[PDB]
Parts: structure tokens; C-alpha cells; sequence
């Protein structure tokens, strides 16, 4: 039923005219185009598709489908008549190669008269949805007589001329519904594990992780991260998700860390430039995780840190842990409404003692860290956030809360820095218990080191669990050998002021770790531990790969089978210095004579221009490789607030082994 179609359209930088075959066919003001397309070599801006006045003086009438090489998509719809000129747009919307061949993108956009709403979908998934107060139908256009492949044809000249090929193009009259959009075929090289309006209700999502399991199933944890892509402060969730069929397909997320002081609410954050920097500033959250299993208990362990009620990373209290030494022990302290100092510690049994007349009060903390008084629970007031008056308001929402210490409205307030939490699951997954904070480990003045995002290391000869951290000047590794019941810390100093040096390990042989970590310098830094992560080497760097001066997140694995007959790792990063794209797995070698590493084979997993930042890599049960990642540029200003761009692809060995 599509009012026009044809296919195999070959766009070599010269527009096709398909004129005569549609413009007698569009009829009304409500239209849906489906597209197929490759490009693998895209110009930098490009048209896929253009219906426009192509008569002298009309320039600016016109409707366009566009890319430009940074995978961006997007319409323009203009008549210079009416004086309308809309623009929507989405970065990082395509993909461009997959195992090295050209990806077939499915595009579906639908212009809707009766909704006056123009939505685009890609993949199958949405990347923008505007309603208007003037709609202006694509036919509507004054004077419209050329329907263009590959360009726009204005006063006779093409324009955004094209490279890459259109296999199907279909043309309705009717603004087809989401759910059969949701019929249309699609040929995705990846899948999609959390998602927009699936059960965490976050309409966004970053810092992936992956971990395999000893049982097989492969565990997934990830910020789900309500208030726009932003980092803490904010409203983030830790969410998990596993697959029992090596990947094919994923649980229903559940949460491994939450908060409820606000509400959970799917909010299209804004992307106008005036208002992107929005941030939910009253509200507690979890950022960063790190998954790893216990072979002793069985448990499967994960940590995040933890933020109270808007506190991040930079308005931190630098020079507090936030818990009272006494005599080997940390007491949580608290501050109570009204006092200007803290004068309360959280005891044994969750008892809430006065440090000043050294008695207990009629208050407890629960294992929740809910306040208590006289074993009942206090409340507070729920908040939600809207943007009904045109700024982010964030307000009372007349649902009532346990009332917690991480909370802007609790009585009792902990300090305002940095914590790491740890939680537990004893069913691999399917529920977490509630979480607890770990000590701290740099003394009484200093914030929580930063868990570096990804894996723990589980020693493959003993039971000792390992996680990196970061700070100013050093790794911190924290190191439980009984289940993460206790910890302590190895400090491994780094030459770095300030650097997020966030930080993954494999270990290369037995007792043998090797730690790769971002740093400020364009390379990859390493050090090496020889005595399961007690003592730690100087820093060496590999040269061959780049990032930016900033840095960003790498993954890195032992794999379990050789390759060229030697033993192997792993790593996944961005390769560039330009921003955070160009993704890779780089294969490296061991020499068994030093445990240095020959990097010899690089896989791109898309177009040195598509984007691609934090990554989570893991060996599946039958070998292949799983990765999830930021399928966008994380860093850049103009790439904020983009929903479904964190993927799931798998590949195998001989995908990454062409080429050298
Ligand atoms: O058990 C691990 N690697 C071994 C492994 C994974 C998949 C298939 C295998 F045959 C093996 Cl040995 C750890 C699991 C974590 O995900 C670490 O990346 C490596």
C-alpha cells in the first residue's frame, strides 16, 4: 500500500529525478517516507532525499532528508512564502559499517497534519518527535516540482549532493502509526538492552558494564540517568539486566541501587542550547558502576558511588570522608536540622548518638538508611521535575517517602561528599539487597575515591576480589579477600594532578595483573602488579593508540583462547584525538618472555567519524565478544541528551583479526 517505491538507487555525488514517478502521487498533508540506505562514505552534509521548488527566486522552498559524517540525521522543511524554515535534527542517528560491510538503515519519518508532529525514527528507534504551531505539509510547499534522490535540486542546481545508495524507498499519504512503525522490518546490526520507557522509566543511559558469569548468564549494569545524560548532581539509578543465551536477548531491568526522593520520570530533556545545562539539583543519586562474581561465595558484587541530595563530583567536599575514626572504627556522621556542625555518628545496630553528651538519641537508621524515631518511619515528601513554565522546576509532588540521610528534606543529613556503596546479589542477578557504604580508606579528611566503571577482578588461583578506584595522584585498589565483607586499599601512585584515571585490569598470568587506565596525556597509561595487586609498578604508556587530551574510558579483557598461538588481550576505546569516536578493539599478544604486549590487530566497530565512547567489553560463553557502548560522542556540548545510543553488538574472533 505504499503510494510509490523503488530501490537499488546507487548515490554517487549526482542526484536521481524521480519527479515523474511521485509528484502527481502526493496527495494530502500527512506523509510517511521509508527509507533503506547505506553510507559507508558519507559527504560531511548530505541529502538523502529532497522535494523542493526548483524555479529561480524560490531557493529556500523546499523539504530535505539529511546526514551529515558524524552520523547525525535530519529534515528541513521551508517555504520563504509562508516565512517557516524548521530545522530538527539528531546527532549520532546512524550506523555505517558493521564486520566490514555497509549497515542497511532503516529511516522512517512521518509528517502528521492532524498532530501537527514530525517525528523521525531510525532503526527503530525515535531521535526526534516536534510538534508545532504552524504546520507546514511536506506537499504543501509552494510551488514543490522536483522529488530528488541524493539531493535537492534549487534554481535548477544540486545541492548536498550524496554518496551512498538508497536499496528501498517507500512513499505513503498517511501518517503511518507508531505501532506499525514498530512493523517495519529492520536490518540492526545491534540490539538494544536498557532502553527509553522500558522498566527503569530513565530516559536516558550511560556508563555500560558487562560481566560473564560463571553459570553463563552475562550480567549488564548501567547509570540510568533521569535528568538528561548530565553526571551527578542529578537523579541517576544503578539498573541491571542479564541474558541467558550469550546476548540474543536481556531481562527486564531491575535496579541494583536506588533512590526515592524523587520520582522516576521519562522526561524528553531539553536541547536547546539556552537550556541543555538544565540539571535536577536536589535530588541523591548512584553514578558509576562496577560489577564483579565471588567464587567463594557465589555471590555476584557490584559497587557504585554514591552522591546525597545535589552533591557531584565538583562541589564535593574534598577534604572529609564523611565518617568519625574511632579507635579503628568508622561511624557515619550526621548532621542534624538547625545544627551548623556535625554532631551525631550512626552506631552499632544503626543506634543515632549525640557526640556531644555522648548518649543515644530515640533515633535509628535502618539498613535502608532511613531515619527511624522510636522504631517508626519518618517521612518525606516525594519531588518531580517539569518544565511546564518553561525553566527545569523541581517540586513537592504530594507522595510521601521513607525518609533517608542521602535526602535534601531528611532530618538528619550525611556529609555533603563522595561515598562508595556496595550491594549484593545472591541469584546472579534477579534481585540486589539493600546497599552498604564501604569504609573510607585515605582517613578522616579526605572525599571517596571514584570506582572506575566496568569490572572488578576476580584472581583466577585464590579468592581475592579486586576493585579499582581513582583520586588525585593515585590508583586506589580495594581489595577484599573474604566475599567483600572487609577491605583494605593498595595505593599505586600515578604522575597525574586532577586526571579521571578511570582504570580496568586483566590479569595476564597467575598473581600477574595489568592495569589499563585513561589519563591527560593522548595515551593509554599501564602499571603491573605481580603479587595479586599488594604492590604496584611504575607507569608505562602504549603508544599506537590516541585519545583526546581529556581522556576517555577503556574496557579491556584477558580472552581465553589463543590466538597466533600466543595469549591474549583485549582492549575497547575510542582511537582518536579529535573527540570520542572512532571506536576499536585492539588485539594484543603476550610475550611470555617480559609480559609485554605486541598490539597486532585493530577492528573499527563503525566509521572513524561515528561516535563511540564508554564501552563495556566481555568473552561469551562461546567465545564471541559482547560489547556494550556509547554509541555517541559523550564529551561534546552538542551531543548531550540523546536517548538509546548505549548498544549491544557481538562479534567473534575472526571479525577483529582482519586487520593488522
Ligand atoms: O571468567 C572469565 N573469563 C573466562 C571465560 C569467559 C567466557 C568463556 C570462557 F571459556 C572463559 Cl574461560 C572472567 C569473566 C569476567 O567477565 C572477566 O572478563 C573474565
Amino acid at each position: 500500500s505504499p503510494i510509490f517505491q523503488g530501490g537499488s538507487y546507487q548515490l554517487n555525488n549526482k542526484s536521481i529525478d524521480i519527479s515523474s514517478l511521485l509528484l502527481d502521487k502526493l496527495s494530502g498533508e500527512s506523509q510517511t517516507v521509508v527509507m533503506k540506505f547505506k553510507a559507508d562514505k558519507p559527504n560531511s552534509l548530505q541529502a538523502l532525499f529532497g522535494l523542493s521548488n526548483s524555479k529561480a527566486g524560490f531557493k529556500n522552498n523546499y523539504f530535505s532528508i539529511f546526514m551529515r559524517d558524524s552520523g547525525e540525521i535530519g529534515v528541513e522543511i521551508r517555504d520563504a512564502q509562508k516565512g517557516i524554515n524548521y530545522l530538527f535534527s539528531r546527532p549520532a542517528s546512524l550506523w555505517g559499517k558493521h564486520k566490514g560491510q555497509a549497515v542497511e538503515n532503516t529511516l522512517v519519518f512521518v509528517s502528521d497534519s492532524k498532530d501537527k508532529t514530525y517525528t523521525m525514527y531510525v532503526n527503530g528507534i525515535e531521535v526526534f518527535s516536534e510538534t508545532v504551531d504552524t504546520f507546514l505539509p511536506i506537499s504543501n510547499i509552494n510551488g514543490i516540482d522536483k522529488a530528488t534522490l541524493g539531493a535537492v535540486n534549487r534554481e535548477g542546481k544540486e545541492h548536498y549532493l550524496a554518496k551512498g545508495s538508497i536499496d528501498e524507498i517507500s512513499l505513503f499519504n498517511k501518517a503511518i502509526s507508531d505501532q506499525e512503525v514498530s512493523t517495519i522490518p529492520l536490518s540492526n546490526p545491534f540490539q538494544l538492552i536498557f532502553q527509553s520507557g522500558d522498566s527503569t522509566q530513565a530516559n536516558y543511559f550511560r556508563i555500560p558494564t558487562l560481566y560473564t558469569l560463571s553459570s553463563g548468564r552475562v550480567l549488564s549494569s548501567i547509570d540510568a540517568r533521569y535528568g538528561g545524560t548530565h553526571d551527578s548532581k542529578s537523579k541517576i539509578n544503578i539498573a541491571t539486566s542479564y541474558s541467558d543465551d550469550n546476548g540474543k536477548t536481556w531481562s527486564e531491568p531491575i535496579f541494583a541501587m536506588k533512590f526515592n526522593d524523587y520520582e522516576e520520570q521519562l522526561v524528553y530533556w531539553p536541547r536547546d542550547n539556552k537550556l541543555k545545562n538544565s540539571q535536577i539539583s536536589g535530588s541523591a543519586s548512584f553514578i558509576d558502576s562496577s560489577i564483579v562474581e565471588d567464587k567463594k561465595s557465589g555471590k555476584t558484587i557490584l559497587l557504585a558511588d554514591v552522591m546525597p541530595a545535589g552533591i557531584g563530583n565538583n562541589n564535593a567536599n574534598k577534604a572529609d570522608s564523611g565518617f568519625k575514626e574511632i579507635n579503628g572504627h568508622y561511624y557515619l556522621k550526621l548532621k542534624k536540622n538547625g545544627d551548623n556542625d556535625f554532631r551525631y555518628t550512626v552506631r552499632e545496630n544503626g543506634v543515632v548518638y549525640n557526640e556531644t553528651t555522648n548518649k543515644p538519641t530515640n533515633y535509628t537508621i535502618n539498613d535502608k538508611y532511613e531515619v527511624l524515631e522510636g522504631g517508626k518511619s519518618l517521612t518525606v515528601e516525594q519531588y518531580s521535575v517539569d518544565f511546564d513554565s518553561g525553566s527545569l522546576r523541581e517540586r513537592h509532588n504530594g507522595k510521601q517517602v521513607p525518609m533517608n540521610v542521602f535526602y535534601k528534606d531528611s532530618l538528619f543529613k550525611v556529609t555533603p561528599t563522595n561515598y562508595i556503596a556496595m550491594t549484593t546479589s545472591q541469584n546472579r542477578g534477579e534481585s540486589w539487597e539493600q546497599f552498604k557504604l564501604l569504609p573510607p580508606f585515605l582517613g578522616e579528611k579526605h572525599n571517596g575515591t571514584y570506582l572506575c566503571p566496568g569490572q572488578g577482578l576476580a584472581l583466577k588461583s585464590s579468592n581475592r576480589l579486586i576493585f579499582a578506584t581513582y583520586t588525585s595522584g593515585e590508583l586506589t585498589y580495594l581489595i577484599s579477600d573474604d566475599s567483600g565483607q572487609t577491605w583494605k586499599k593498595s595505593s599505586a601512585s600515578i604522575p597525574f594532578k586532577n586526571a579521571t584515571a578511570e582504570a580496568q585490569m586483566v590479569e595476564l598470568r597467575d598473581g600477574v595483573i595489568r592495569t589499563f587506565f585513561r589519563t591527560t596525556t593522548g595515551k593509554i597509561a599501564y602499571m603491573t602488579s605481580r603479587d595479586s595487586g599488594e604492590t604496584w609498578s611504575k607507569v608505562s604508556y602504549i603508544d599506537g593508540i590516541q585519545q583526546t587530551s581529556y581522556g576517555t574510558q577503556v574496557s579491556a579483557i584477558k580472552y581465553s583462547q589463543l590466538i597466533d598461538g600466543k595469549e591474549a588481550v583485549i582492549l575497547s576505546t575510542p582511537n582518536s584525538r579529535s573527540g570520542r569516536k572512532g571506536g576499536q578493539l585492539v588485539v594484543g599478544l603476550v610475550n611470555k618472555e617480559d609480559d609485554s604486549i605486541d598490539w597486532k590487530y585493530h577492528y573499527g566497530i563503525d566509521l572513524p567519524s561515528y561516535g563511540y565512547a564508554y564501552s563495556a567489553i566481555t568473552e561469551l560463553p562461546n567465545h564471541h565478544i559482547g560489547v556494550l557502548f556509547e554509541k555517541y560522542d559523550s564529551w561534546s556540548r552538542n551531543e548531550l541528551h540523546l536517548s538509546n545510543v548505549v548498544q549491544y553488538i557481538d562479534l567473534e574472533i575472526n571479525d577483529l583479526t582482519k586487520l593488522e
